[PDB]
């Protein structure tokens, strides 16, 4: 079946276990401790010497959005056609542009950059207002009318900067309800609210 | 058809311009100057406030990942099945944060990070050298016995390296005969000796 390499937190493995629990797939999680990854053996092993690393029986994969794609593209939530497929690659691309700055902040200046950062924040968020607004007003998915991995990508980084700075999708009505609408979806319900999920921290340095 | 609105240097189009040549496709060239851009009309117009733009028909796309799969996608240069798929994926998703590297190095230091980026780069290369030498001995593709998008990526990302650290690939031994090989397919050979290509600089800033 399905095997996670990862540190204990949720960091670019939180829409990958999202979308494995809503769409009710079991998997195996192999924490991997700050020790033994120091250790050595493990890094050296790894194509690129990160993690995520996860299997689909024999086949071993690297980078959290190729994992993302994958499951994408063989659980069938990569759109109904090519045109859409490509439309969910750019919105996981804009999502994952945003990621890297929230990284960025988070290992790299967070007491000092936060401010600046959350003023930047309604600029870096309206792209993703105006595709919902694009797609029937905004009351289905980030594309077309069937949930894709582009939607937990995105719902994990929505969710992470409501923890950043709390209120920032007060001014994006489509946002907010799009938010409130997948989070209410049965299976992601619950596994949001699993200590699997709840009792992580975010980041690897404790900062949110 | 097809058409790329994009500065006048080979930055982030550089491979799939390399890629419409070598499978004999046509393009229209948009060149946006930096005085039109400053103007900001059309930077608003973009979905993420940035370039490249790609139109296929009436099909617009933004993030030149995104235009890199849907071209792979359409033209079939994406393996041939989902296991290929999602290897493919991988070798870009690593191709994509060289590159990032790549870029800040380029335009925020490169003065000073210059000597370190190069003494570091023996490091980023191995994995790329690694999937050559499980794949047929690295006598074909970097994935299967077809050419894919990634392909097309990764010899963009190893060419403006010859460029900024001379002999770098001497030490890779599949990566060099890899880099020769596809450098000597017709369409693509034509295409990377023209006017169209060696004129125009590798960045925005003259560095390289
Ligand atoms: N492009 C890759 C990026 C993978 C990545 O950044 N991997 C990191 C772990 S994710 C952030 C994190 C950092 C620390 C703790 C927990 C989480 C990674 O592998 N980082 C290690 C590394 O680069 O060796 C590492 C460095 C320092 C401490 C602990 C681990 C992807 O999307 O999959
Ligand atoms: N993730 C996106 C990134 C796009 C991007 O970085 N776009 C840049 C242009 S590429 C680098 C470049 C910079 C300057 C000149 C030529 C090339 C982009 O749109 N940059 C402009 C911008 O962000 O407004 C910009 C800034 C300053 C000067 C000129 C243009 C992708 O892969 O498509």
């Amino acid at each position: 079946p399905y095997t996670v390499v990862y540190f204990p937190v949720r960091g670019r493995c939180a829409a990958l276990r999202m979308l494995l629990a809503d769409q009710g797939q079991s998997w195996k999680e192999e924490v991997v401790t700050v020790e033994t990854w120091q250790e050595g053996s493990l890094k050296a092993s790894c194509l690129y010497g990160q993690l995520p690393k996860f299997q689909d029986g024999d086949l071993t994969l690297y980078q959290s959005n190729t994992i993302l794609r994958h499951l994408g593209r063989t659980l069938g939530l990569y759109g109904k056609d090519q045109q859409e497929a490509a439309l969910v690659d750019m919105v996981n691309d804009g999502v994952e542009d945003l990621r890297c700055k929230y990284i960025s902040l988070i290992y790299t200046n967070y007491e000092a950059g936060k401010d600046d950062y959350v003023k930047a924040l309604p600029g870096q968020l309206k792209p993703f207002e105006t595709l919902l607004s694009q797609n029937q007003g905004g009351k289905t998915f980030i594309v077309g009318d069937q949930i894709s991995f582009a939607d937990y990508n995105l719902l994990d980084l929505l969710l992470i900067h409501e923890v950043l700075a709390p209120g920032c999708l007060d001014a994006f009505p489509l946002l907010s309800a799009y938010v409130g609408r997948l989070s209410a979806r049965p299976k992601l319900k619950a596994f949001l609210a699993s200590p699997e999920y709840v009792n992580l921290p975010i980041n690897g340095n404790g900062k949110q």
